[PDB]
């Protein structure tokens, strides 16, 4: 396009000296032609995301206004632009076209930044990712022709001021749209402020600004804390588990008895739940791998830039533009690391928290459907733990599943960069650390580098060790530090799953329980029927019940009389469905009411429970307790009805019981020993009060089976039971006048500092204080060895001098660590604090050893890291109290809920009950993403006073690169690439003390 501007494209001379400046036309072409099409181009897409999503506009709102013109002011200042260049139209020239074009796609270009941002006018978040970039990328490829704008005018030529003012307005406001595109959006009805902030509130993770501020004031409350997003909410997750269950649990089955009869063509589906759990959350893994790698490539751009710094420092003949367009290229990715790792951090996070409640809640609602024969391998302890112990250790395993991939490709590629620089040589080190895997990474920095070095220039006679390529080494092996420790647990990790993705492959995965025998009726002319079934306790033996055909008319009291073990029990079970059915059917009337034989009275205050699910209806509720005569027994209770029975009484247990049901006023009263050991006299009216002719429940029809014959007389149509058949069935008079089988029925009638004490610690204090300094010691020496290179390279090195320098190093090495292992040894909880302490500190002296300069900027980076940690250990402190206080609730009630399954699959309240834990668990839930945001935040500010100290000391050197040496440079930019990542391992080691 050379004619297009009519001037110079990419000479390359432009660079080769001071004074180096890039050529108008491409600072005009490929540095504008780049943000253009980031919007022309992708917008479409994001122009009608949004249409289809239309909803209810939100209200005008200055800012929505003042960004809708000053978007309309730059629509003026470019048409006034093409306006001159047009309106001077007989210049005698003919146009560069470059002019006329570059305003001109500036006026539509600025016209879509219009509709763009009216669609956002409908919509949650309204300044969007789209147009935070679009800014971020144009007013980045813009500092090019500001920086050459302004130096034309500076060298007095004033050839053009109609582009140069224009221009400078123009880029004058980008600084500010954007300004304003960040301050939140001020809409404050959503209780969650996350679904409202701008791109640049969530990347810094700064709408959770307020609750931090809360929290430092007063005491955080579970109300203080918001509400997590619909797409989090228990109900929503566990249905999108379900569809993906159920298509691999089948499918794996028929493949399961199918190929077992193919085996002849002529057990558990082996594998499913960690299918299953991936087929729903496919792409909240296919958008968290992408980031980490992004994390990983940027991560090996900085080491690779400590060599070009190092590189001019050395000779002071480079040009100065160098120095500055390399400490800056380092910020622009020390941040653009910072977020993204970060970002994917909080998102493999919630897809853990996700994953924890789907499992926790399937293994609940299972639970109130599993056939009996199949409940009965667990015991109580046994069916809570395939929620607290199984789904947590799927829970952590997400968070490090993308270790593995990415854990090789940062043990591959440092290794191909050591290698490159040091030699075959670079091998040795990567062995000492892997026998490492298996303090320790205290020290391996220490000693990696005594033997790849020493070995280096030893092995060979032509090699000697040059600081372009020893301050880069050290580098390299720290980016090495990492993956090398997670590699120990997380194998153990992705181990302990195999256990737990089997346990919850059972219980998710077993039988179900079986109702095609008993059929719920509501025609029976007789109430209550029995068809000669036969139903089995045992999987297949003789059926403990068999051939009973009794029909029940409506309103009759029954009473099953039987002598011990003649099967009367399981009469009742049966009915329900918990004994499996040897043959026939049993019909029954309506609702039914089960009070049981065992108590099971839920937690709680006992006039909730008698409600279990009702208003408090003092007609009802008044006659209920009065008649069930639980009312001298409230009385005697300390607190009334709200004593809570977590201190019940065995009599009392038994009464709530038959209240329970008797308020709910079902149908049929299938009563099981309910007076098991009420005093007779509370018991003989009971049993006229509700389930007898004179009494609440007078009409009601009931089932009674008796051991005891105190009420026997009334009773309406007594039956006798045989050996799983019924003998007979008679009145009472009848059976006594006949005096048969019944007459032989009848006839079987600074505090801490001195528990170690000062001086203790004194002499501690003088055995930890040279631990720092050794640390100086060592790197001093390298910066000298590397001193030599510029002196011995005609001929050689002296050998007596290799000699030497070999081995001060070496002493170095085992001086350090010594002092390590005395520091070590002579509950390390404060022991890592301290050693991390002086190591920031450490890299910071020797930053002052260089430029003086830093130490007026220390001070400021130093306040803002007692802040952004005094704040974030508060706050997260009481976001974590209120972690445990949710959760065991929510492990408690699946045993209720187990414990009491017969009951609640009698009463036919079970939907109730369901949601009577996804509400326990969501409570939960906000809790967890609360402390997660926390961590999340901290990190994103504690980077920036990390990424801060490299760009204000890479400074300090490309301005004083007169004085300073060519590779004390490294010395001070190779301990200040590595603060980031102490700095992190700083806050979580005194934050977890603060517990204490």
């Amino acid at each position: 396009l050379e004619k297009f501007c009519n001037s110079t494209f990419w000479n390359s001379s432009f660079l080769d000296s001071p004074e180096a400046d890039l050529p108008l036309c491409f600072e005009q072409t490929v540095l504008v032609w780049i943000p253009l099409g980031f919007l022309w181009l992708l917008a479409p897409w994001q122009l009608l995301h949004v249409y289809k999503s239309r909803t209810k506009r939100s209200s005008t709102t200055k800012l929505y206004l003042a960004k809708q013109v000053f978007v309309g002011f730059l629509l003026i200042l470019a048409a006034i632009e093409l306006a001159l260049v047009l309106t001077e139209d007989s210049g005698q020239a003919t146009v560069p076209a470059v002019r006329y074009t570059n305003p001109s796609l500036y006026l539509g270009t600025w016209l879509l930044v219009l509709l763009i941002q009216y669609s956002r006018q409908w919509c949650v978040q309204k300044n969007s990712w789209f147009l935070s970039l679009f800014w971020i990328l144009s007013i980045l490829c813009g500092t090019f022709q500001f920086q050459t704008l302004i130096r034309t005018l500076l060298q007095g030529d004033n050839s053009n001021l109609a582009y140069s003012c224009l221009f400078f307005i123009s880029y004058g406001f980008q600084i500010l749209i954007l300004i304003f595109s960040a301050f939140s959006e001020n809409n404050e009805s959503s209780n969650n402020p996350s679904s409202i902030a701008s791109f640049l509130s969530s990347i810094t993770y700064s709408w959770y600004d307020s609750i931090i501020l809360k929290g430092y004031k007063r005491p955080l409350t579970l109300e203080d804390v918001w509400e997590v997003d619909e797409e989090m909410k228990t109900k929503t997750l566990v249905s999108k588990f379900e569809t993906h269950m159920k298509r691999e649990l089948q499918k794996a089955r028929r493949a399961l008895q199918r190929r077992q009869e193919k085996s002849s063509q002529q057990d558990v589906p082996k594998s499913w739940l960690m299918k299953a759990l991936f087929k729903t959350f496919y792409m909240v893994l296919l958008k968290s791998f992408l980031l980490k790698l992004v994390n990983d490539i940027f991560t090996f751009v900085s080491p690779q830039l400590l060599k070009l710094l190092i590189s001019f420092a050395s000779d002071r003949d480079t040009y100065l533009w160098i120095g500055y367009l390399c400490a800056i290229l380092l910020f622009t990715a020390a941040l653009i690391q910072s977020f993204c790792l970060q970002c994917y951090f909080q998102l493999c996070f919630k897809l853990g928290v996700k994953v924890r409640t789907a499992i926790m809640a399937s293994v609940y609602k299972k639970a109130l459907t599993l056939s009996n024969l199949a409940r009965k391998e667990y015991t109580v302890g046994e069916t809570v733990n395939l929620m607290s112990v199984d789904a947590q250790k799927l829970m952590d395993v997400t968070n490090f599943m993308h270790m593995l991939w990415s854990s090789v490709l940062q043990i591959v590629l440092s290794i191909f960069f050591l290698w490159r620089e040091l030699g075959p040589s670079v091998l040795a080190g990567v062995g000492v650390m892997v026998l490492v895997i298996p303090f320790v990474f205290q020290l391996t920095p220490v000693l990696v580098s005594v033997v790849t070095f020493s070995v280096y220039v030893l092995v060979d006679s032509n090699n000697i060790l040059d600081a372009q390529k020893a301050f880069t080494s050290i580098t390299l092996f720290n980016i090495l530090r990492f993956p090398l420790s997670m590699l120990p647990m997380m194998i153990s990790s992705m181990l302990q799953a195999s256990v737990s993705t089997e346990r919850l492959e059972k219980y998710l995965g077993g039988d179900d329980l079986d109702t095609s025998a008993i059929r719920h009726d509501c025609n029976f002319d007789k109430a209550m029927q029995f068809s000669e079934a036969s139903f089995t306790w045992e999987h297949d033996s003789e059926a403990t019940v068999r051939d009973v055909n009794l029909d029940i008319m409506a309103g009759q009291l029954v009473a099953v009389i039987g002598p011990v073990g003649s099967g009367k029990s399981s009469l009742i079970s049966a009915m329900l469905g918990e004994m499996e059915n040897v043959h026939g059917h049993i019909t029954i009337k309506g609702t039914t009411a089960y009070v049981p034989q065992q108590s099971w009275i839920q937690n709680g205050t006992i006039k909730d429970n008698i409600l279990f699910g009702t208003e408090f209806n003092e007609k009802r509720y008044q006659q209920v307790l009065e008649a069930c005569a639980l009312l001298p027994d409230l009385e005697m209770l300390p607190g009334g009805d709200l004593a809570e029975i977590g201190n019940l009484s065995g009599g009392q247990k038994q009464r709530i019981s038959l209240a329970r049901a008797t308020y709910q006023n079902l149908d049929i009263y299938l009563l099981d020993d309910p007076l098991s050991a009420v005093d007779a006299h509370v018991g003989k009216h009971i049993f006229n009060k509700v389930l007898g002719p004179n009494g609440l429940l007078k009409g009601k029809t009931r089932l009674l089976v008796t051991h005891s014959m105190h009420f026997l007389p009334q009773v309406d149509e007594i039956v006798v039971l045989g050996n799983g058949t019924i003998v007979e069935k008679g009145s009472y008079s009848a059976l006594l006048a006949k005096k048969g089988e019944f007459a032989k029925n009848l006839k079987t009638f600074l505090e801490y500092l001195q528990a170690i004490g000062l001086f203790s610690i004194f002499f501690i204090i003088l055995a930890f204080v040279m631990n720092s300094v050794a640390f100086i010691g060592s790197n001093l020496w390298l910066s000298a060895w590397t001193s030599d290179s510029k002196i011995f390279n005609s001929t050689d090195y002296p050998a007596s001098q290799r000699d030497m320098r070999v081995g001060v190093y070496g002493a170095l090495g085992l001086a350090q660590g010594i002092f390590v292992f005395i520091a070590h040894f002579w509950p390390q909880s404060l022991r890592s604090w301290i050693t991390c302490f002086l190591g920031i500190i450490s890299t910071l002296v020797m930053i002052c050893m260089a430029t003086p300069v830093f130490t007026i900027i220390v001070i400021p980076l130093g306040i803002i890291y007692v802040s952004v940690q005094m704040f974030y250990v508060s706050t997260s402190r009481q976001l974590r109290r209120l972690d445990s206080v949710t959760r065991s609730p929510i492990y408690s009630h699946f045993s209720e809920t187990v414990s009491g399954l017969p009951v609640i699959r009698a009463f036919e309240h079970q939907q109730r009950f369901l949601k009577h834990n996804e509400v326990r668990i969501d409570t939960n839930q906000k809790c967890v993403f609360s402390w997660i945001t926390s961590n999340r935040w901290l990190a994103i500010r504690l980077e920036l006073v990390g990424n801060l100290t490299v760009f204000f000391s890479a400074l300090m050197m490309v301005i004083y690169r007169d004085t300073l040496s060519g590779d004390t440079v490294g010395f001070v930019l190779s301990n200040a690439l590595n603060i980031t990542q102490t700095l992190n391992w700083l806050v979580r080691m005194t934050s977890e003390i603060e517990t204490n």
